């Protein structure tokens, strides 16, 4: 409970250096990524209830063999069942044998698919809770400032956020969150081992999984 106005933290060199990738990046040299000082790598696993990212397994194994902390994210499509997507997401992680990820499972919500604020937010909650039920692990929500302020409601504030807001040292005013565990500050980074623009992030220690229901 707030007793005064809270605000998003600014970047800090002591936070975890991270990146996030998907099939869009193709083959990645994680030894190079590691040598660049990167500490965390989020990997796209699934999208909707039908798409599997072909590079999820090689990215997971490639990053882990270099000692990088890893997490997975799911690109949400609100026109598909929430629990259905949660199961599709986790089923794929098990299919590729990714059973030692270090970071919270991420819900990438950035499109409405025509769904209203209350309903879209409820779908997100159902997804998050189903993922928690299935894995016994914790979750995090990825979205961008304007989306949080106009397309979702405060109930999602009960979950930590990995917020996207490029070109700034501090994420903008947010009606749902006043603190972040993740901050995607650039989509054009030059990272060794990664071809083309790379998503750049800062993560706090709270991005790590540190509990289980089992
Ligand atoms: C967590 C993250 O940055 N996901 C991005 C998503 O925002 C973007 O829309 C998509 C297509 O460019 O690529 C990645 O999935
Ligand atoms: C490199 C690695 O193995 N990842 C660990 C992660 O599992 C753990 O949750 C975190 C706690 O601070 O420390 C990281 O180094």
């Amino acid at each position: 409970v707030h007793h005064h106005h809270h605000h998003m933290q600014s970047r800090n060199n002591n936070n975890l250096k991270g990146i996030d990738v998907s099939n869009w990046k193709g083959n990645i040299n994680f030894e190079s990524v590691k040598n660049d000082g990167v500490e965390v790598v989020y990997i796209k696993a699934t999208e909707g209830n039908y798409f599997k990212d072909k590079y999820a397994k090689q990215n997971y194994e490639g990053a882990k063999e270099q000692g990088l902390s890893v997490g997975f994210y799911h690109f949400f499509r609100a026109n598909k069942g929430a629990k259905d997507q949660a199961n599709f997401f986790i089923d794929y992680l098990n299919e590729i044998g990714a059973v030692n990820y270090d970071c919270k499972l991420a819900l990438d919500i950035e499109t409405t698919e025509g769904v209203g604020v209350r309903d879209l937010t409820s779908m997100c909650i159902e997804f998050l809770e189903e993922v928690k039920r299935l894995t016994g692990k914790e979750v995090v929500v990825y979205t961008y400032t304007s989306f949080a302020n106009n397309n979702l409601d405060s109930r999602l504030g009960n979950y930590p956020v990995w917020i996207a807001h490029y070109g700034v040292n501090t994420p903008g005013a947010n009606n749902i969150w006043s603190s972040w565990v993740g901050f995607q500050y650039s989509e054009n980074g030059s990272v060794a081992g990664v071809n083309g623009g790379c998503d750049m992030n800062e993560f706090t220690e709270e991005i790590f999984i540190d509990s289980s229901n089992f």
